[PDB]
């Protein structure tokens, strides 16, 4: 399931055009995603576009690559706290936001901005919360792997449950053209803003994480994400993730990216570029050196608490264990063990 | 502590502590009104370019940034420095409407990199099991001015022995300063940018990020455990409330917490009712004032001609309230018959008591 | 609070509160015996067709229904109505032998749809961290009669403004009633049937649902966290005990709780022993009496000629006891040698001290 | 309880309780110094072949075995006997440097099968929510000598009725003994070998099992929740510290606990500093002495010419400290500018304050 | 996956020789282990042997069969509390120790003793912490299913992250030839010592357990172990484990061992001998009668809290339910139901 000889920088493989947008779907059936147990989507919502309400059998983490809009989530059996129409609290979407949506909860979204609203999506199909298959399934309540639920039911059986029903809706799933244009849980979190970075080096870059200790619901989703920015010529320390697979999506720039497994054979050594998506399995080691225009990425991780282990750096295992072990391991002399030890004073982002 | 209170009173700070670059206004933590709540209220004003010396306390704290913009630095124990150019821990940008949560014992400093006074109102939960001292606020300062820094009572020789610096650098210590706890700065003061990754900021006053909304009554924004995880450890919470012209906040009692209302803007007619069915409070609250609504006490607010904006520090992890009237009120939960037999009214009268107010918590 | 008690006493209610349709009997929550336990004991008698006005308190409560049958209504905050024909929340049928758990701050009413007096005995855990007021019981009533309802101290204009009803419906409020807290009814009063799905009832007196049984000694039925989940939040528990003719409850001390024994039926010789090895209690308990066995204090009961049936309110989530004598006693856990050297007896004497009583907790 | 202390003092036991085979030395649990910490300190010396009679208390306990080797027996409630040849529960071998954790209410005995006095120092956390009595230690003894065993105040007839043994075996009880709480033995006394599988022992003084080490400064060994699970239930912890010749323990304050330092070996210059920046302690601690460093109070130790070995009982599940100076100190966490503006020093002076001491907690 | 007609006493199937030791690997692809979802290894480290640092995608429980040495574990981003060189706290290994190592954390080990350091190892591949495959994977940082990671990366990309790099190390993984020759968590626990036994019978034997209520980290590993000793002619009560599979490794002596499944057919009835490894699936029932020289074993269990159910004995289900049920079940008379009930006063170890 995860015996992989090589890794791939992937882009969508089939499109899904609608009236007011497009859904580009990665081949979740490729071995790169099968192993990661994720399904990668991209949603583009033109101005005035409305994504019809949908729910999925699996948890979901959206990232807002571009645009600004309004979002509406539906928790079961909770009153409406927005009353003028009466409905639940809509949410404000802005570039750099992370959205966590549980499995089975309905969500709609509308693009009330002048720029295309681009959101990248991963669906964790290997999560215990998903009790169906390891393939994406979208239950729509309108419109139209995916389809509109309301369709299936009878005209009359459904007639006498409510006082008529063309809720059996081909405009696609994003159509053209609210009060403000448990259940008090925070689902949005700013990740792309610089002021709220976690790691920072004015010469190397910055790292911002979202996880269970920032957004509580993630404890239930067992997902997380990291927004990374590398300036020109800076590099990311070589690292492996202890308890999760990684879904890296390149949002800007270019960077050389290398990946290694147990057998010591490199499965990936290529230039990642904006719009591409690479997967870094668990315990596989990455390393990035930004290109000429820097590099910016988002990595989706499949665990509540994503820990890293940097082969080299201030918080590096090599820095942790004795010089003797280093010398006897890598034959060279005591002082070049010290060299491999205490020469990089930086943590994980480097000049 | 006892809470048999006959009278609640709107209270202003009772004793000030001025520094060269700021002023601390301390409410009377001795007053029964707050001793019941188990909290100590503080208000810090930091003029532009002012620096609070690092400090930690025996009790958890919830700061609310009423005004200004500035830098903050918290010091988690045994955490590496993630900000390197100087190499230090993550500083954070606080700004108007921010809620800041500071666990007990953590050292923390703040700087005002803005052109306006940085006003932060804070409460220190002194009745928390984390505070293992007594019901009195205690600030341990790491510099200057809580009489002098804790380095004052130390021995210069020992502190030199330890700091790797004897050394007239020994002037790290106290009784030779007189600038206070908020000092004036030379240049800037968070110079990389002016567990350990835990979120401590939460913007609460963002209109677009309200929890209850009514375009003609107001809005309510909460911060609790399901917003910020650390609060589950602090067992503290807060709510930022805005009422529009002549609107009203339903009569409500909080189930599992005391509440500390700080009047931010406007004025409002406020009534508070106790078990005895008697009124313990009936006054017009105005900005800068602080009242406590003890647990289960019923409070109601009708905003004045200029609206009313308040912040409430609640003393539990998940402070939830029950409203006597509204769409989610007990009256709606109980049968009509109960209403009739209770208030001795006709079934239609009860049905009016029960089903005429279609709104949730904020009304006209 | 201090618990250095020289003498435990069997206690009856000290002051009654009569209504037109019932009577409240209040034990002296001021008495040291209960102040040590941190509880306030109450007994409500509701004559047929009587209605308790809805009410909520600052402390959790464990009701025990000694007699009768009636309807109950609890009011969870912000929960939709699941009973619709009127539309309201789930009412529940309480009946003889029921344990009812009511969290702090929740409103609740009760009606006696039976032909016999509905007798409920209740304890209010005033030493719980959920009670953030003081060690005094406080009932907040939503109607009539805790001097008047909390609607009394409010302003008729405001309560009219809010309730969507000014309105001489304003008579929702107090000081104009005089019927008390338990009133007489017109017809019936739970009229659909005379989180939010949490179980609050637990029948404990069901003989077929005992935990310890001996057809000649008696039976013991517990209710704790692994029976009812909410108790994990209340940190309260209870045990319903029945001893047959001349049987005995082993001498036992509870590890992690105080115990509040209410004598339901029969009489029994009861002895209670403290750290000092001295007897703090040595009397014949009889129905309607209430005693407290503080934590770690050793108690033993020998039932009289008519058996003895009691209920104990324990003040922890999982109240477990250790019996000085029995099949699961410390003596069996320690080696014989220890017994010999401790009591200075021959190894056979110790082996008798240790292995002759083959029963668990209920004996002959 | 109040902790506004003007002066901390090194304290020795104030009243002894001698037995035929041992002596109990009791620190003054009445003294404010300990009443602030919420603990009662005890020291038991058991001469070879001495037996402590089984006993349980209202509060959790952390024993530290300073000297000797002996057998222990704990009595978990309702657990079968796993040691059978006699059939009884698992006895455990305690030896020099052991930490023993005893939950409240559990009975426990100990025997000295060695040729040297068995010295155990213990603290009883009286401010724990598990102790539901008062802030006073209370030992309930199951044999002899806490005035007599709890079997004393019982009725011989009842205790005969129950024990399956009337019987002049009734001499299981008190006021006829006079040997005390530590008695002399005939032969041996754990004779199979001289939930319920929970670890209660933790060797802390093992040099090879330190957490901090410096071959020229010393070593530090902790025991907390991530070492022994039961502590998560006791919310107690401990630290065994050794400082070599003329070494120093950094100036540190504990965030979330009071600390109880028992001087085991050597002497050391100790200074303690409070919020007021004033010195509350400045003396040379020596073996057998006991001091309390309240929460957030800053303490520093410089060992004498013969080193210094101490044990600290901390009153929380995960007691973590923050050191004013060191590699993991707040000063390193805050920017240089903050240091300069705080102590009014040049950026290089601050960089010295901040980056010259490359060690963690133990220094030269 | 676990429909098994018979069970096997297994020994390693392929060796891995190094300069200063040997790694003997059980065939984790046999159906006996597939079902148990474990991989069994044996490490032998000659005097002065050093096991190069490694990390694995799965949790691990080592048992120290023989020898005495020093061990070094690397937790992410935790300071060095051993300072003279500066590094993390090494640990002392001695015969009878149990070591729990999470997935993804690096560990090295060195044999500073005069006797061969023999450690037996199980890796729980069916643990949710492992997000790769159900096959062992060893990521080394030095040397060389298994391989050295540092190998894979480029000479220069890795050059400019630290000031040279022959950290790209054939001596094997254990090579010939420290300050003392969250992150304060206990990973070692004494299990083989008699004084700390859980069950004991001076005539039958003794049982010592390690589980979540002894070592806290196991709560996260969901593993556990039991060290068992049976004297000559004593026998282990027949038992089944409720919530885990069992990996029994025979460390000394010989014993007849029988195993039964649901169908009542015996899948194993043979003499287990030192150095052999048998697996007892969940709810399969074992029974052991020691041979002439007694018997000593370690069983690795796949759960935080391993509970047993002894068909016969003081704490036996048969002792739990009424004599009537026994009689009506097994026809014979009321008093021979009593006989099957209350004749074995011992718990689980028997004469």
């Amino acid at each position: 399931e995860c015996r992989i000889q090589r890794l791939t920088a992937q882009e969508p493989q089939y499109r899904l055009e609608a009236e007011a947008g497009v859904s580009e779907v990665w081949d979740y059936t490729d071995q790169q995603f099968r192993c990661a147990g994720v399904a990668a989507l991209r949603n583009t919502i033109r101005p005035q576009g409305l994504l019809l309400p949908v729910y999925t059998n699996a948890p979901k983490l959206y990232y807002v690559t571009q645009g600004r809009g309004i979002l509406g989530v539906l928790m079961p059996g909770c009153p409406e706290t927005f009353q003028s129409d009466q409905h639940q609290k809509v949410h404000h979407l802005k570039k750099g936001d992370i959205i966590a949506i549980p499995a089975g909860v309905a969500l709609w979204c509308y693009n009330d901005g002048d720029e295309d609203l681009v959101t990248v999506l991963v669906q964790h199909t290997a999560s215990d919360l998903n009790q169906l298959d390891q393939n994406p399934r979208h239950f729509f309540l309108a419109g139209n792997l995916a389809d509109n639920v309301f369709k299936g039911f009878n005209m009359e059986a459904l007639a006498d449950v409510l006082g008529a029903r063309k809720v059996r809706g081909q405009r696609g799933h994003i159509v053209r053209v609210v009060i403000r244009p448990i259940c008090s849980a925070t689902f949005i979190q700013n990740i792309d803003n610089p002021a709220e970075a976690d790691f920072y080096n004015p010469r190397a870059g910055r790292l911002t994480t979202v996880n269970s200790l920032k957004v509580p619901i993630l404890t239930f989703l067992q997902l997380s994400a990291m927004k990374g920015v590398l300036y020109e010529n800076a590099m990311m320390a070589p690292l492996w993730r202890l308890n999760a697979n990684s879904v890296v999506y390149a949002v800007r720039g270019e960077a050389r990216v290398q990946i290694v497994d147990h057998r010591g054979e490199t499965v990936f050594d290529d230039n990642l570029r904006e719009g591409q998506m690479v997967v870094v399995p668990q315990n596989f080691v990455v390393v990035k050196q930004a290109g000429s225009r820097g590099f910016e990425w988002v990595v989706f991780n499949t665990n509540d608490n994503a820990l890293f282990s940097t082969a080299a750096g201030r918080t590096s295992p090599l820095r942790g264990i004795p010089v003797g072990v280093l010398a006897n391991a890598y034959r060279l002399s005591q002082e070049e063990a010290r060299r491999i030890k205490l020469n990089r004073d930086e943590a994980v982002l480097f000049n």
